């Protein structure tokens, strides 16, 4: 049992929301948050932006100090950071940018990252801004993800289009 409420059961093991991630993690504060980063962790907008405006920047700026260190992820890949206010973790996760002709079969793989964590708070990797059709995200998590996955869908109608379609 766990302290997530509101959620359609969609699998065994993934579950589906609409909400703001921000809020979802401010209240439940998660062991882990899932955010959508980049592979310089620059988290300027989509879910990436707002989790680290919540942080008032604090995330941004032990990112960069990552970054110096470690040099950028690759696409598909990850690093588990502090959750600041918002979690005790964040597993920062690279999804391909179809904006930036990134391949979308690089989603499976920066979904597996999720399988490292027994319950996690998440997007839809490649959601949003990054480009990709949400409704195969979708189909992705729920046939890579073993592990307890909490998706959050921020907008109302993609909520509704993704449930109604999902087999
Ligand atoms: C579905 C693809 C998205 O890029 C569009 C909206 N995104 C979010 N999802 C959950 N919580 C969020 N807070 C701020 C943005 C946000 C994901």
């Amino acid at each position: 049992v766990n302290s997530f409420s509101g959620y359609l059961k969609l699998t065994d093991n993934v579950y589906i929301k609409n909400a703001d991630i921000v809020e979802e993690a401010k209240k439940v504060k998660p062991t882990v948050v899932v955010n959508a980063a980049n592979v310089y962790l620059k988290h300027g907008g989509g879910v990436a932006g707002a989790l680290n405006k919540a942080t008032n920047n604090a995330m941004q700026v032990e990112s960069d100090d990552y970054i110096a260190t470690n040099g950028p992820l690759k696409v598909g890949g990850s690093c588990v950071l502090s959750g600041h206010n918002l979690a005790k973790h964040c597993l920062h996760v690279v999804g391909p940018n179809v904006n930036k002709g990134e391949d979308i079969q690089l989603l499976k793989s920066a979904y597996e990252n999720f399988n490292q964590h027994e319950v996690l708070l998440a997007p839809l990797l490649s959601a949003g801004i990054f480009g990709a059709d949400p409704i195969h995200s979708l189909r992705v998590c729920v046939d890579t993800v073993r592990t307890n996955v909490y998706l959050a869908v921020f907008d109302k109608n993609l909520y509704d289009k993704l449930v109604s379609s999902f087999l």
